[PDB]
């Protein structure tokens, strides 16, 4: 863990350092020792106010089709590796930390990929959940549920919190990602 | 394991290093980190509407012979095998070009992963009729009375994930496909 | 965990190191081997007088807003953030204990922002829960519980203790990171 | 770990190497990664149609005296007895110094063709065969009169069943090859 | 000697073996299948503590634990004696050690292969516990989770604790044959 | 891991060596491979005659304020702080026999691991009334109606391994007062 740390850490730029600490410090560690257990009772814990069998399991399949943490899991695997193709690749080459040549083409896709998997990732996160704030008591009439059905969610002010948390985190680095775009920018096409 | 990837890693061709990261971040790392989970309680929040005792055991039995993510560990074992037997087998020979009698451990060893790789996709397809996880069974097995409805935990999660696993296994045949390419150009046309 | 300990301690001062002790062994250690199973029933045994569905959601969400290890997980990492980022940084440099030269305003800046970080989330400590003592019983009104209802806490005497520990252990972090502010501060300012 | 592999890996024939293979990839990965948790569920899930209390206790012990993944785990621990007892000796011998391998090597060979085979002997005795069945009938006291059961996945567990029971007889197949490559050098070889 | 380091330590990581990856998940449910005939409230309690007093995977991690102690105390006051002695110039003493250390084991592996046979009242574990303690009303039928199994391992427990104690004796008469020789 | 065994086990003196013995493959081993999973189920099987809705969760407070492995657990990381501090003040002397500057730190290294066993002992006294634990216990504390009965969960074996974790930490005491000795011997000769 340490070599795959510290091999990252050694062949990125300024912002390339900063990055990688966002990354680790902020959206794994807190993801892992934090906010895995917020989510361990999000079925269990779920309260319908209805007899009906089969009811709180559609019910909570409708307002929960994937689980924020497994979006976030989704979110950290996607980013993660174009900062590591790039290493993988450059392996490869140097076989058979400046920018010049081949290997800035590389690395420019690889943090125009990285920008776009935030953007995707943080839009379905809005449309998905209609917001970033959770709702005490979610309204479900899908079948077999009789009517409208009162349901009750797990935990929702502590999963706001960690949300709002992760949201903010992924705007940073996507500030960090678009800014490093503007200096490679700059002294490539401008430095011209 | 850091050591276990770096042997595969550096005694790999071209292609052999995309198909490596596509097997380990994603096949893998989603089927532990992310996967794993969402089966957590694929027969406890199996709920049945019936008082048919019993009936419940049987019917969880009859629509999910055997787990979504037990097949998946199954492939993996499978797949990740010949790429092994060709490290235990060059590492005997010594006590990337491919050549001599190297050659047809290498063809073959892709050749099997292609057909391993099609197989669990076929059997996945057959056994669960298509990648869309449904939200009611319907069971009319003994002991359950006449037709009883049951109900399956997370179908939603666990149909996006299958439908990831099932699109990353098809772009890893098409990258072994695509070697099987580069080394019949290379051999019969050559 | 050894390498990144020894990695940390070697580019300290004489309190740094003390301050390390007071980190590792009592915050991170009394976190994850006591403190972590003492909440892992908190709301599993979270009793309530009533015959409401969804009652206890409401309820329980209401009073712990977020869990006490929670809020001790994100201070751990929010305080030890400086430290690392201050290592990093000097790598940065040397690749490019006495403080010295630029390296002052960064070592003076990670102290000056623990010490903050630090009451930050002792403050927020005492007003999201009014004191260090948990009570037996709340009393929650909040829909749809009927009217007021009685709800009962699991082990809060075992949770005060830690409560108390934590809050102790990190005011001393905090009088050993004001110490050093005034160390430096008699170098440069108390010299002129 | 790695070391423990590297170790048995280095000192083996060239048999030898294809049996440490198809050992630790697919008996214990198998056993760890995907069996061990299909029988989590064993006793909690067990379902007997009746209100007798303690009849659930007894019909599952005397159906399950042990379970299939303990039988499993025993006998990868007397299977790999005799190689590590060969490699501990092997350390001591040398320490000594500071026809003989022959025997013990040969010895450790047999040993394990015996464990193997008296395992699966076990196996097909205590369960009837390979095949699980959903429903078990139990009259053992303090059941009334006989009781109906329904065990947890039976399906699932005649699929991991079917693949050790044919993964060990390969095992089987291993050692006798090697065990009449050196029989044919030293016996009929003079 | 060939029995004294080889087939003793084997024996020794057979029995953490079986411990760990095999023996600890069939007393995992130890008292939440303990099912007891009754409607008293604090009868099912207080049967299971009666007649399980300590388990029996808790037994075994101790006897381990005392096992070990007698050879890693040999090793430290071996090592300790080599260091000093190095240090200060920067057998005979051995031998009462060494046999005191096999004599220690056969004591501890003896001594809690006694406390087994009379805390359960033999190696077979039944299917039924009749209990009379209070709060249990005259007395009441209990039934223990997973007997056949548990007695399978505690019969592979004692065979081997068994055998160790045959190993350290040989070894303990084959010193004190040369000694008085 | 073994560089922290290894660590203090080289810088120790004749009994020290003795003292961590006793303290990882007994205090240690014991409290992580048999302990924690005897009080796994404390108050999930803790059984109270009544109807009354939280009852049960007051009383289990009242008669059990920290859980013994808790208690243990604090005690252990106080024992254990002192023998690491040496290192690190040790260690950085050394990059900027018991003699010098050493001697002030050890002798109070030794005086702080009496205090705090000693002091841990008296909690498990105080608190718990004893060494044996009871199978039943009466409470009436609100809201319970009158006083009820509840019933604790596996006390013969929590017992057990109290009197075991009670006779090393004793153990544990005459060693640490046995080192004061000798070293409390060598100054009062030369007075
Ligand atoms: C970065 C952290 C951002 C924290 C605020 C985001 C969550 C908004 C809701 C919020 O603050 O809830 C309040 C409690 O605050 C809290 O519990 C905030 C705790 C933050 C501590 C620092 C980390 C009480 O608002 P409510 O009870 O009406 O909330 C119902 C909505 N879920
Ligand atoms: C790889 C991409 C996997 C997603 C596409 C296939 C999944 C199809 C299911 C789907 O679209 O479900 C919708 C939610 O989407 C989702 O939940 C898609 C989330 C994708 C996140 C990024 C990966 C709403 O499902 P519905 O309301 O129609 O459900 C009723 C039937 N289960
Ligand atoms: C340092 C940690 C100890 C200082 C704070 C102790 C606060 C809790 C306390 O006083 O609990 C009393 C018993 O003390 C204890 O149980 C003190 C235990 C100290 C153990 C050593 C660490 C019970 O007092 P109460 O019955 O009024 O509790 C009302 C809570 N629900
Ligand atoms: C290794 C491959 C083992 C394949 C054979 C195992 C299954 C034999 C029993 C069988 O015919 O199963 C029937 C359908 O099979 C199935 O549908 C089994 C699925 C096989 C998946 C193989 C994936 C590799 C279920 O019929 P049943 O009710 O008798 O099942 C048993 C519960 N009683
Ligand atoms: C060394 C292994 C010795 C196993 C001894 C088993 C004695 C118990 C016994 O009578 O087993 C009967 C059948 O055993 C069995 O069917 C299990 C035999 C051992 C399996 C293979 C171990 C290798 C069950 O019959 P019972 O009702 O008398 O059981 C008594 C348990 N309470
Ligand atoms: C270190 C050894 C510690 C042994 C002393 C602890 C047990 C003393 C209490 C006692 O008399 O226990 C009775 C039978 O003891 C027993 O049978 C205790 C067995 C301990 C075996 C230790 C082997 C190592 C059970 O009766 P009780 O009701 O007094 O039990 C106490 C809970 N109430």
């Amino acid at each position: 863990l340490q070599t795959i740390l510290g091999g990252v850490n050694k062949h990125s730029t300024s912002i390339g350092k900063i990055w990688l600490t966002v990354l680790f410090i902020f959206r794994i560690m807190i993801l892992v020792v934090a906010a895995k257990e917020v989510w361990g009772d999000e079925q269990a814990d779920f309260v319908c106010n209805t007899l009906q069998p089969g009811c709180k399991n559609v019910c909570y399949d409708h307002y929960f089709p994937i689980s924020h943490i497994r979006l976030w899991a989704l979110q950290l695997i996607f980013v993660s590796t174009p900062a590591l193709l790039v290493a993988m690749h450059v392996a490869y080459r140097r076989h058979e930390v400046r920018i010049e040549g081949s290997l800035w083409w590389t690395y420019t896709s690889s943090i125009f990929f990285r920008v776009i998997f935030e953007a995707a990732f943080m839009y379905v996160f809005y449309v998905m959940y209609d917001g970033f704030s959770m709702q005490r008591l979610v309204k479900c009439n899908a079948w077999p549920c009789p009517n409208t059905v009162d349901c009750f969610v797990s935990r929702p002010t502590e999963k706001t919190v960690f949300t709002v948390f992760m949201i903010a985190v992924s705007g940073i680095c996507i500030l960090l990602n678009v800014t490093e775009l503007c200096y490679l920018l700059i002294r490539y096409c401008s430095g011209k």
